[PDB]
């Protein structure tokens, strides 16, 4: 039984009229219909889940709006109050960083995004479902305890982990973030806390420009329980799989989480505008397969995927579908881009990629 969350409102997120920041006439930044983070990319993934017939092998789970209490397990009261303020504006507004628009009433959608993660987690942890995929929007992993950042309003995977900890009574949860950008928000939230192992694979200094170094290991009781794996631009399937086998899977095995939450972004894809990585749908497939098999071995299969970034409306749907196919074990479609992208490379481990990953292996000893 594989759960699947989509809510119509995930596709209604108002990203405004700019490309990244707001349109600005003096800067001569012309308005544009689709911001880089426009919801159509993720809606096209949902629609392919349905049109491919994959949906027939999934258990649809309705998102439930995250309550203030749910949000407050991950976030400060001032942050929540600030999001209520912006949401109430007649056209919404930027939430602080200059690139994170929330539309009017957009707090409703942020609540449903975090609540989609929580509701899936609840049903997987109870044993009602074996695993699932929450195709939420807006994304979460850049939002630290006290701010929105990098298109993220609330940290969905941390709201879910907080729920699993405080409500479900789980003692150890792992959040594995393979969105191409550093999960700085997740890192922040659990910085001092060994009860949530936070792992981020990312393009080094892609976003944020100042975090994600492997020296960022957590603090106090949390020291050794944050692991960053920064990778060079141009890394593809071979690098990502080398990181999975050499660092991620051993880290999870050492930690023995009771639940694995995957921050599942697809912006490491070969065709993504917001990073320079070379992962293809098959790469994501192999990453999902490895992680799911690890969950089966160490935590009774309890694994929940939660959508983070990804900015190719053309290709992201196939990358996403590949992961969902690994969850259901039922294949619906080939990746029609397979051959086209295969010729471009990324499928050979380069020495600089190997060196970046091997830097992290010594940190495993402290888990
Ligand atoms: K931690
Ligand atoms: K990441
Ligand atoms: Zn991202």
């Amino acid at each position: 039984a594989i759960g699947y969350v989509w809510n119509t409102l995930y596709g209604w997120v108002d990203t405004g009229t700019g490309s990244l920041a707001a349109a600005n006439l003096t800067a001569r930044m012309q308005p544009i219909s689709h911001h880089l983070a426009h919801p159509d990319t993720k809606r096209r993934f949902h629609e392919l889940v349905c049109a491919s017939g994959q949906i027939e092998h999934l258990t649809p789970i309705a998102a439930v709006a995250a309550t203030d209490a749910d949000i407050l397990r991950a976030h400060s009261a001032a942050h929540l109050e600030n999001m209520k303020r912006v949401s109430n504006l007649p056209t919404g507004g930027d939430t602080g960083d200059g690139i994170t628009m929330m539309g009017n009433g957009g707090l409703e959608i942020a609540r449903l995004s975090a609540g989609g993660a929580v509701e899936l987690t609840r049903r997987v942890a109870t044993g009602e479902l074996s695993a699932g995929y929450a195709l939420v929007n807006p994304p979460g992993h850049h939002a630290p305890h006290n701010a929105a950042m990098g298109f993220c309003i609330f940290n969905n995977t941390s709201v879910a982990a907080g729920y699993a900890r405080a409500v479900l009574g789980m003692e150890r949860v792992a959040i594995l973030d393979w969105d191409v950008h550093h999960g700085n928000g997740t890192q922040d939230i659990w910085w001092n806390d060994p009860s949530v192992l936070t792992i981020s694979l990312h393009q080094h200094l892609c976003f944020p420009p100042d975090s994600g170094y492997s020296t960022e290991r957590g603090a106090g009781n949390g020291h050794g329980y944050n692991i960053n794996v920064p990778l060079p631009p141009g890394s593809g399937n071979a690098a990502y799989l080398h990181a999975m086998d050499q660092v991620v899977l051993p880290a999870l095995r050492a930690y023995r989480p009771q639940l694995i939450i995957v921050g599942s972004g697809f912006d490491a894809s070969m065709l993504d505008p917001l990073a320079r990585m070379m992962v293809t749908a098959d790469g994501f497939r192999q990453m999902a397969r490895r992680t799911i098999d690890c969950a089966a071995d160490i935590c009774d299969g309890r694994i929940v995927f939660v959508q983070e970034g990804g900015y190719s409306p053309h290709y992201l749907p196939f990358c996403g579908l590949a992961v969902i196919e690994e969850l259901t074990g039922v294949r619906s479609l080939p990746d029609p881009y397979h051959e086209f992208l295969a010729g471009m490379g990324g499928n050979t481990l380069l020495d600089a990629e190997r060196a970046a990953i091997e830097e992290i292996v010594p940190l495993l000893a402290d888990i």
